[PDB]
């Protein structure tokens, strides 16, 4: 039993999609220097520390992806799969079914020079509501102003307001390795 109320999930045509997406360029360890969304709260008193994703392409082209926290003095680790989607740059969620209350996911990387940044965008429905997320990716644990400004723009283009756009706190534990 609950009751909560969500920012609405942009349509998928204001959510553009990198052109000519090279997976395996898209490989390796990524830190979340950005975050936002409309399950994501600013909150001044305990504010985020950064967290860490990797995505390692298998054989059969699919993703790999592990990331890794700081929490309670130890590394927590989340792992799952990205199945290739419809088109290059997009991807569900594999074994899907071992996750309850989970019925639909998405992932599209909206731009990245594979190198330096990314931004990422998620959409999944769990107990029926229907989430959003934007990930702003570093290679490197800081991004320019200008990087963090575009993020902020395109957030704010799906509708989030600046207290669901967060910037989590660079942390050497865990996520350096
Ligand atoms: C516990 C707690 C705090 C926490 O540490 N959450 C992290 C875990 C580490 C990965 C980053 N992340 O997104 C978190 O949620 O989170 C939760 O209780 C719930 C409910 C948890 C349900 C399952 N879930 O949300 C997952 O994300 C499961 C596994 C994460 C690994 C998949 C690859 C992540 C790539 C995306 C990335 O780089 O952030 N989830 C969330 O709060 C966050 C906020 O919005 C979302 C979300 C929204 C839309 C689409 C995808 C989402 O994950 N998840
Ligand atoms: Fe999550």
């Amino acid at each position: 039993d609950s009751t909560s109320d969500l920012i609405p999930a942009p349509p998928l045509s204001k959510v553009p999609l990198q052109q000519n997406f090279q997976d395996n360029q898209f490989q390796g360890k990524w830190y979340v220097v950005g975050l936002a969304g409309n399950a994501i709260l600013r909150e001044d008193k305990d504010p985020q520390k950064m967290y860490a994703t990797i995505y390692e392409l298998k054989e059969d082209k699919s993703y790999n992806v592990t990331s890794v926290l700081f929490r309670k003095k130890k590394c927590d680790y989340w792992i799952r799969t990205f199945v290739p989607g419809s088109q290059p740059g997009e991807f569900t969620l594999g074994n899907i079914k071992s996750y309850p209350g989970l019925t639909s996911y998405l992932v599209r990387v909206v731009s990245t020079n594979y190198n330096q940044h990314a931004m990422v965008f998620f959409k999944k429905v769990s107990q029926n509501r229907e989430y959003f997320k934007i990930t702003l990716y570093g290679r490197t644990k800081e991004l320019t102003s200008e990087l963090k400004e575009n993020f902020i723009r395109f957030s704010k283009s799906l509708g989030l307001p600046e207290n669901h756009i967060v910037f989590p706190v660079p942390i050497d534990q865990c996520i350096d390795g």
